[PDB]
């Protein structure tokens, strides 16, 4: 088989355990300078980024924080053992442990540093873990940036573990198997107090794919149908085919010379179509997939066994084209020649079915109130355990409905046929005879069919939505007769090993289905929120359907991907992926601003402005705000491209502050400042009307990287024309960057909770239905 | 002198009524109709009504290309019934819509 | 158009009563009907033909 392989091998999940710390910043030491630009004799550690791939354009940066958002979601731990990452502290009074191989690499580089102060090295010797052995809690020292610690504090406190005992394993199976007195379970282990698990996501359908997604719902009802056929139990101890055809031919008295409509009654009575009709009627009602019906109207035995099929099963399971065509031939052949009426003379497209304009014409009480039962027979939608199940009638699951049936068939055998020959009366009341000989074996078959339907829908975790299927599985009618004539004695019930296995393939698909929805609603919300207006979201919802393994995406058109979008956008983001984004969106400014090879704006003022002094550069044209200047958005300029207001301000030399992420260069010499060089780079905008080429110039004038630095003994303080828009890095306080991390010491994680339960069953002679009587109690 | 149209075709807003009206009758139980041919025609309308966002934008583009290219017209757009006729096939329209 | 005729042929069934059953579908071309209808509608309205 092809696709049940694609439905069986859906693995449950994978429980991630974190092995690192997720840091973004890390310390670097670099030269420091005096007030005048002269070099000191020391250094200083500063926070720098681990790796720098901040792009140039403004739009190209906001879609870099969407990459950073999906990078964190692929690293969120479900659980977190803290004693697995801890390594040595080399300089402790008691030889303690530190949480990371990198945090230990920071301590060993500051302690043997020479410029480190005294009490910093004394603070390093005191960093040591502790263990609270009775409360299952440990604590380790750590060194993390305040943004980095915000991601690690969230990963500690919000994790998916929950304690396990024996009692949760009892309550993992559905209730209606714990209720059933045909099933006995035990277990052999006593789980410890440090055993954990992860409960699956079993929220119901939030997309409601059965409304307008008709080609998608049709694939789902197919996969639930083919899964259910391999779970319905195989029939045992049928009556032998030779011993039945030989008896069935004695009641017909088949002659060799007279040509009869009786030899048609011996068609398709094998045992292979016996358990074909048994599997189709149950699996179509578990997956809610419409049946289709056909026959040959010469065979009158198909019409007799079609009366019983329309009794026990509600008529919303068949298409109208095959139902109405089948039940018209029951009425014109059997019922209407009995009371001497004419033919039906039925219109195609009648608002009423042929059983509905028959209950108002027939004057027999016993026939017509069976005709009224078949008319108004349907399901009942009851939410059993949070899951919309669809329950049959109580007279059907009793099997009492066969008694209302056979009262009508005994009337038709009593009726003379006035307008018909004696051969025609003799031929109809044999097909009644062949069915009335097996009165007790129909009440048994109805009670057996309904118990296998009750038990197998205890393991369905999705709503049984009753929508008529597009493609409608086919059902023979000569295989219904082959079920009635050879059903026998043996009661068969689903084994608990199959019953525990049909439940797990429904949970593994449903929890897969919910986790994928929560994946795509995070990305589609975060892309409409970080202002990504040139992004086409076909590929987000295309990967949504690749990983739901059932569908074929290559034959899904483009509309259903952009219609699935507009329905999946209204769903709220769940709590764990939303709280990650509020740490991304909050510190979105700090991460972009703390990098080199990018600058966030240029000030062009035509005054002589003084160079700011810093400790790590000496002298800079760094401007930390845009105050008193006009702003020109470079990204809106790149989008439209009018270049009329920027040609005006650059020809008439008015003061301008251009705003946008920009790569720069670093120039360290004074003669390149004395020659007024920074004002040169802006005439290229007038010549070619593009601003992606634009690359401003950042001066640093120290004593070291300056080639000479001598001119700065003339008591001259340096002065430039243009500035940049950038911020100055943060120092590394070793004491304030220390944090302490809380977690559990030991636990164990179990999956597949049904591996611990062993379940036998009662012997099948002594199986008990709902009314405390037996299934198939006949001798 | 030039020939122009409404606002509701210049944006795709009139297609929001063609949706409702076509969708409305996609539930008409169709009395006297055979249910075989009834379900084939009620589903063939939802081939089109489920494409609302792609036809609102298609008539949004068709009106713009007509609007931009008629700036370069010099003679009058005189309207009168032409003796012969350029022929349209509705197979080409179903191929444009889907 | 290979995934577009596929959805259209299965959303409406083609065994019902009809006599064409393949002569219904001549919309499979895209650069020769959808292209040659988009050119027809605008050029007929600019020329008032």
């Amino acid at each position: 088989e092809s696709i049940l392989k694609k439905l069986e091998d859906i693995k449950p999940e994978q429980a991630k355990k974190q092995t690192k710390l997720f840091r973004i910043f890390e310390p670097k030491q670099l030269p420091i300078y005096r007030a005048n630009g002269e070099r000191e004799l020391r250094n200083r550690w500063y926070w720098k980024l681990k790796r720098d791939t901040l792009p140039d354009g403004d739009y190209d940066v906001r879609e870099y924080f969407l990459n950073l958002y999906d990078q964190v979601l692929m690293e969120m731990p479900d659980y977190l053992l803290l004693k697995d990452m801890a390594v040595e502290n080399k300089n402790s009074r008691d030889a303690g442990k530190v949480v990371d191989s990198e945090t230990a690499a920071i301590c060993d580089a500051i302690f043997q540093d020479e410029e480190t102060e005294g009490a910093v090295r004394r603070f390093i010797a005191e960093m040591r873990q502790r263990v609270q052995a009775d409360r299952n809690v440990v604590n380790y020292p750590s060194i993390l940036h305040p943004i980095d610690h915000a991601f690690n504090e969230y990963f500690l406190q919000h994790q998916l573990v929950e304690p396990l005992n024996n009692d949760i394993i009892f309550n993992y199976i559905p209730e209606r198997i714990r209720n059933d007195v045909n099933y006995i379970l035990n277990m052999d282990r006593n789980l410890p107090s440090t055993a954990r698990y992860i409960r699956p996501n079993l929220l119901q359908d939030r997309l409601n794919l059965h409304d307008n997604f008709e080609s998608l719902w049709d694939t789902i009802t197919t996969s639930n149908y083919i899964l259910a056929r391999s779970v319905v139990p195989d029939l045992k101890e049928l009556v032998s085919t030779e011993a039945q055809i030989q008896k069935m031919s004695q009641d017909l008295q088949l002659e060799a010379l007279t040509i009869q409509s009786e030899t048609q009654f011996l068609t398709g009575i094998n045992s292979q179509a016996a358990n074909d009709c048994f599997k189709t009627l149950i699996a179509a009602m578990l997956s809610q997939r419409t049946m289709s019906l056909d026959f040959v109207t010469t065979n009158y035995m198909s019409l007799i066994s079609g009366m019983w099929l329309l009794t026990v099963i509600p008529n919303d399971m068949f298409i109208r084209e095959s139902l109405v065509a089948c039940q018209l031939a029951i009425i014109n052949t059997i019922v209407y020649p009995a009371f001497g009426m004419q033919r039906m003379h039925y219109r195609n497209g009648d608002p009423q079915t042929p059983f509905q304009i028959a209950e108002q014409q027939i004057q027999n009480f016993q026939v017509a109130n069976w005709l009224h039962f078949v008319n108004y027979n349907q399901f009942r939608q009851v939410v059993i355990d949070g899951v919309l199940n669809q329950v049959l009638n109580d007279n059907i699951r009793n099997g009492h409905v066969v008694n209302q049936l056979m009262e009508a068939l005994m009337q038709l055998s009593r009726q003379q046929f006035p307008t018909m020959p004696v051969d025609y009366k003799r031929s109809i009341q044999r097909g009644i005879l062949l069915l009335s000989n097996r009165l007790g074996q129909l009440v048994d078959l109805t009670r057996l069919l309904s118990y296998n339907y009750e038990t197998l829908m205890a393991c369905i975790t999705m709503n049984m939505q009753h929508v008529q299927t597009l493609t409608t599985e086919k059902l023979q009618l000569t295989s219904v007769t082959s079920l009635c004539m050879l059903i026998g004695n043996a009661t068969v019930i689903p084994s608990p090993q199959t019953l525990f296995h049909y439940y797990n393939v429904n949970v593994n698909f449903h929890s897969n289905y919910n986790e994928r929805i929560n994946d795509a609603v995070a990305i589609i919300t975060a892309a409409n929120r970080l202002n990504l207006y040139q992004k086409k979201m076909k590929s987000i919802v295309e990967d949504f359907l690749k990983r739901l393994q059932i569908f074929d995406v290559a034959r899904v058109p483009d509309d259903q991907m952009y219609r699935l979008r507009d329905r999946l956008r209204l769903l709220p983001v769940e709590i764990r992926r939303l709280d990650i984004f509020n740490l991304i969106a909050m510190n979105m400014e700090q991460i972009e601003r703390a990098s080199d090879k990018i600058a966030q704006g240029v000030i062009i003022a035509y005054r002589d402005m003084q160079l700011e002094r810093d400790e790590m550069y000496g002298y800079v044209n760094i401007a930390r705000n845009l105050d008193g200047f006009q702003q020109i958005n470079l990204e809106e300029l790149m989008r439209s491209g009018d270049y009329a207001q920027i040609t005006n301000m650059l020809l008439n030399n008015q003061p301008v502050a251009l705003v946008g992420a920009l790569p720069f260069i670093t120039d360290s010499s004074v003669i390149s400042l004395i020659a007024k060089l920074d004002a040169t780079v802006f005439a290229q905008i007038v010549k070619l009307r593009k601003v992606d080429t634009l690359k401003p110039i950042l001066y640093k004038i120290n004593s070291d990287s300056n080639d000479f630095y001598l001119v700065a003994n003339y008591d001259w303080i340096p002065t430039s024309t243009t500035k940049v828009y950038k911020q100055v890095p943060q120092q590394f306080d070793f004491r304030a960057s220390m944090h302490m991390l809380t977690s559990n010491l030991t636990f164990t994680v179990y999956s597949d909770l049904l591996a611990f339960v062993s379940a036998d069953t009662v012997e099948p002679i002594n199986a008990v239905a709902f009314d405390n009587m037996r299934i198939m109690n006949e001798l």
